[PDB]
This record gives structure tokens, sequence and C-alpha cells, in this order.
């Protein structure tokens, strides 16, 4: 293991405070373009419109364009120019850091993995939720996919046995992984129509593909309100918050390119404009940083440091996504 926070020090601790609770949402395939705040022709996002203490930031660019590349890059302390995607597993990165000061790492996975970010923890720290042996929310369309929700249950077990310490959780959605955005949402958000659904996307008519993109979205939506709403049950106990990012964006035929993965050199905007948002309780003190302030995934270990009252000179001077 290669160290960048061996300094990182807990200014205060959960037995001298409320305990932190602290939901990170890490998104996939979801574009800045497409979410109503930032300016869509579409709604988007009906339900975290509806919850007070929502900061969306508008000016987001990811690290990458793949869950591969990006994924490890979030959870850096390299930041994006210096990155080596080759030997990020064997960086120390910020949940080692937060897991060393004591602070429980929970981390759900309805993607893939963690792409090596969870590697050096215990493996009982992760769980795939892809799964019906694990995710109880399977069965509600037609495929029988896992759907992201299903990664809220069970999550008041998991503090339970963690009552009293600090606790960051990480759930990877599947969100609007592609090709087959059709398959990434139930019925009730099927709000868009017509839909695509052929796994050539250039075959498809341009307003389907569209359709079926927003409707996952919608989903999204509806994940990320229902994580804040449990974490609200949690606030009298624990000062809670919520961080939504994505790991890279999406091109949905523009110039004939579609999915995402182009290498950054030549990269389309689409793929690397990227949604984020943050969600406090109004007890946390913690303060949002201006929704247009020039960010990246760089801003994500700073963020999740700050979070947890933690400081590491390695990103001392580095912008996050609250003050
Ligand atoms: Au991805």
């Amino acid at each position: 293991t290669i160290y960048h926070a061996k300094d990182a020090v807990q200014a205060t601790k959960p037995d001298m405070r409320k305990p932190r609770l602290v939901v990170f949402v890490v998104g996939e395939t979801a574009r800045a373009d497409h979410v109503s705040f930032n300016g869509y022709e579409r709604d988007t996002f009906p339900q975290l419109a509806k919850i007070d203490g929502v900061t969306n930031f508008s000016n987001v660019t990811s690290c990458g364009t793949s869950t591969a590349y990006s994924v490890p890059c979030m959870f850096s302390y390299l930041g994006a120019d210096e990155y080596d995607v080759d030997t990020a597993k064997y960086q120390e990165n910020v949940l080692d850091t937060l897991d060393r000061l004591g602070v429980s790492i929970l981390w759900r996975d309805n993607n893939s993995d963690s792409k090596g970010v969870m590697d050096k923890l215990p493996k009982a720290q992760f769980a795939d939720y892809k799964s019906a042996t694990n995710n109880a929310i399977c069965n509600t369309n037609p495929y029988n996919e896992c759907r992201d929700v299903g990664m809220l249950v069970g999550l008041d077990d998991f503090v339970a046995a963690n009552n009293g310490k600090d606790m960051l959780i990480m759930l990877h959605q599947m969100g609007n992984h592609g090709p087959a955005y059709f398959k990434r949402y139930d019925e009730k958000f099927a709000k868009f129509t017509p839909v695509c659904e052929g796994n050539e996307l250039a075959k498809c008519e341009h307003q389907s593909l569209i359709n079926a993109y927003d409707n996952a979205l919608l989903a999204t939506d509806d994940f990320i309100a229902q994580s804040i709403q449990w974490l609200q049950t949690h606030s009298n106990a624990y000062d809670v918050s919520m961080l939504y990012v994505s790991d890279h964006g999406e091109s949905l035929g523009e110039n004939g390119v579609y999915l995402h993965g182009m290498p950054n050199a030549f990269a389309p905007k689409e793929q690397r404009s990227v949604p984020a948002f943050f969600w406090t309780d109004k007890q946390t003190g913690i303060t949002p940083m201006a929704t247009d302030t020039v960010l990246t995934h760089d801003a994500i270990t700073p963020t999740l440091l700050k979070l947890f009252d933690v400081t590491a000179d390695k990103v001392k001077d580095r912008t996050a996504f609250i003050r």
C-alpha cells in the first residue's frame, strides 16, 4: 500500500458529539444536462425538488468517462491530474483513511463492484445487491432486475450494529447504465413514451432513446429521495447528510457517439458533465458551497473528510462540495 494521509486526524469523536451518518450515492451514467435543476426541458427530479436542504451543483466534471476509471478516482487522494488508474488499487484512498479513524465503512453495490476501492477492507463491508440473496426488491419488473432502492432495506440493522459510531454508507447505483435504459426503471416511472428497447442504439428513434434515458433518471430521483427520507429517520440521534455524484455522463447520439468510455483526450462534454447533489439536515452545521462552484470529482475526497471532521494535509487546499 502506498499511503497519502497517515497524518489524518479526527478533530472530534462520536463519544463527545453527535455521531455522523452519511450516505454517498455513487451514481451511474447520469448527465448534468438532463437534470431539471440544470435547465433541462423535462422535470426529471420531481421528488428531490420537494425536499428542503438539497443543493444542486451545476458545474461538475468527472475524472473520466467510465466506471473503471472514474470510481477509483472519485475516492483517490491524487486528483485527476496525477491519478493513475493502473495503480489506484494499491493507493490508500479516502475510505481506507476513514476506516483507520474508526468510521464504519459500508459499501452496497447494485452496479458491478467497487472497482478496487474497497479491496483493502474486510470483505464483510462490501455487499452485492445485484442478487436477491441480498436485495429484496427485484421482482417489481418483467426482467426481475434488482432495484437500487433495495439497497436501503436493512440499513436500520447496520445502524443498530454500529450504534454511536460515525458511519459512511456508499450505495453504488445501477442508475442510468446502458445500453438497455428501458430495463433500468419500473413501470411507475415510464413517464416519457415511446421508448427505445433495442441494443443497437443508433437504430432507435432519437426521441425514444431520450425517453428511455429520462425515465431511468426518474427512478434515480426516487432512489435519492428515498435515501434522504431514510436518513431523516435517524436525524435526532445522528448528524445526517447525503452526497450524490455520477461517475460519468453519456452520449446520446451527438456526432454519432453513444454510450461512454471515450478517452479523456477527445471525450465529448456530455460524457464528463455530471450531476451532483448534496443534502444535509439543519442540525449538522455543514454548509454547501455555491451551486455554480467550478467542481470536479477531486472535490469528493475532501468533502467526505470534512463531513467527518477529518483533516489530511494532502487535500487541505482542495475545494470541496461543502465549506
Ligand atoms: Au459508469
